């Protein structure tokens, strides 16, 4: 029993974090096979960071403008290129600790683990949701750029995020591992506002199913609702519209609890309209939206506490 925001075990990723220095700027790089990936603003000085032209800044560097340190071992750069907002450094050594990996671009509402690192040395692990507005509510200080977000399937690491910047509201923005930003952000030392954000309705629902799987039914009711009538309430409460695909996705959790999706939607509509009346759900006083249906199936028992 229990339900916690749970990261993936970070060991396979720890073995790939390195430190990358260029001039005075130092940040983290990801070392896989014979390549180190890292944010391209490592080649920027304080002057450059406001309005940098990275094509121009980069051609002025050689391979030996870049210092790559893996633990104590210094790694020799033997090639470099720019891929969107990333730099690809080829090094003379292949990382023997490289795991089976893919690069994926996650979709809004999906979750991933973050391995926060400073000077190429892992520091902490936590679980994040890609918000609809393409930000993540991370925990990052100066020096954290190059930290990665990842999921782990069996023994394959799916890298999906590299950290680049912090927005004025304290949330974070970054790229996939091809250097393409999530959301409309750019790597420039300027304030850029997150778009307005929304609650992830599919995740709220998967988590109410987790509560029932773990044996708690107090919030259910006798009513039901149409998709459209639910979506009138969701829009009043700044919840994402529920679609027929999201209903379909909840099929397995609906099956395991015996609670039809639109019945659970009627439960959520009532929770939105009346509040929770000083009660908790899975230990929380608010409706949680950073667990996907995949997260719920992964963590809960396949046997409901009936
Ligand atoms: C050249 C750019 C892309 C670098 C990036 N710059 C920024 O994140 C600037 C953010 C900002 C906030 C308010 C007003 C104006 C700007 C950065 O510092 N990135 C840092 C990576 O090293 C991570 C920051 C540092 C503090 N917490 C973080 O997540």
């Amino acid at each position: 029993s229990g339900f916690r925001k749970m990261a993936f075990p970070s060991g396979k990723v720890e073995g790939c974090m390195v430190q990358v220095t260029c001039g005075t700027t130092t940040l983290n790089g990801l070392w896989l096979d014979d390549t180190v990936y890292c944010p391209r603003h490592v080649i920027c000085t304080a002057e450059d960071m406001l309005n940098p032209n990275y094509e121009d800044l980069l051609i002025r560097k050689s391979n030996h403008s870049f210092l790559v340190q893996a633990g104590n071992v210094q790694l020799r750069v033997i090639g470099h290129s720019m891929q969107n907002c990333l730099l690809r450094l080829k090094v003379d050594t292949s990382n023997p600790k490289t795991p089976k990996y893919k690069f994926v671009r996650i979709q809004p509402g999906q979750t991933f683990s973050v391995l926060a690192c400073y000077n190429g040395s892992p520091s902490g692990v936590y679980q994040c949701a890609m918000r609809p507005n393409h930000t993540i509510k991370g925990s990052f200080l100066n020096g954290s750029c190059g930290s990665v977000g990842f999921n782990i399937d069996y023994d394959c690491v799916s890298f999906c995020y590299m950290h680049h910047m912090e927005l004025p509201t304290g949330v974070h923005a970054g790229t996939d591992l091809e250097g393409k930003f999530y959301g409309p952000f750019v790597d420039r030392q300027t304030a850029q506002a997150a778009g307005t954000d929304t609650t992830i309705t599919l995740n709220v629902l998967a988590w109410l199913y987790a509560a029932v799987i773990n044996g708690d039914r107090w919030f259910l009711n006798r009513f039901t609702t149409t998709l459209n009538d639910f979506n009138l309430v969701a829009m009043k409460y700044n919840y994402e519209p529920l679609t027929q695909d999201h209903v379909d996705i909840l099929g397995p959790l609906s099956a395991q609890t015996g609670i039809a999706v639109l019945d659970m939607c009627a439960a959520l509509k009532e929770l939105l309209q009346n509040g929770m009346n000083g009660r908790t759900i899975l230990g929380s006083t608010i409706l949680e939206d950073e667990f996907t249906p995949f997260d719920v199936v992964r963590q809960c028992s396949g046997v409901t506490f009936q």
